[PDB]
């Protein structure tokens, strides 16, 4: 019956500790991935009907690959990916979910996928804070990135590191 702790132990926790302006745990996809991959995130907390999902989008000019969260209404839209009111640049090529990931990548990123659910108090507090994904830290962390963001590696080329 660890479910029913789950939930309220290891989530209360995360909204209980932000009561004190520690820093040490984030909410969405965005926040809770940066935060896993920069593996300062002790206890990751996901959703099982998390409608957010990894997917990978081309450029027009091509040569460029953009990674976004989507939705079931924007992903359905694979083959635009695009907006009739603003004609963005998209193009989707394939998708992951980002709970399946999570849960296959818990390892890499050393946090803990825990997949649980709006049934209890605290699963009602993570929807509310943002609605699917959450993250614990190991420990206060200053971020990377800019002045306010951080440290100073926002602009990091290593990303073509891997490439070659």
């Amino acid at each position: 019956n660890v479910k029913f702790i789950q939930e309220k132990k290891l989530i209360g926790r995360y909204f209980d500790e932000i009561s004190q302006d520690t820093g040490k745990y984030c909410f969405g996809v965005e926040d809770t991935l940066k935060a896993l991959e920069m593996g300062a995130v002790e206890i990751l907390i996901v959703y099982e009907n998390l409608d957010i999902m990894r997917y990978v989008l081309h450029c027009q000019g091509t040569e460029e690959e953009k990674i976004l969260y989507l939705t079931p209404e924007q992903e359905k839209d694979k083959s635009h990916f695009t907006d009739k009111e603003t004609g963005q640049e998209h193009e989707l090529i394939e998708s992951m979910p980002l709970l399946e990931w999570f849960a296959n990548n818990y390892k890499k990123f050393g946090a803990t996928l825990e997949i649980v659910t709006d049934k209890s108090q605290e699963g009602s507090q993570f929807v509310k804070g943002f609605g699917g994904i959450g993250g614990i830290l190991r420990y206060r962390v200053d971020f990377q990135g800019m002045e306010y963001q951080g440290g100073d590696d926002e602009f990091f080329d290593l990303d073509d590191y891997l490439e070659h």
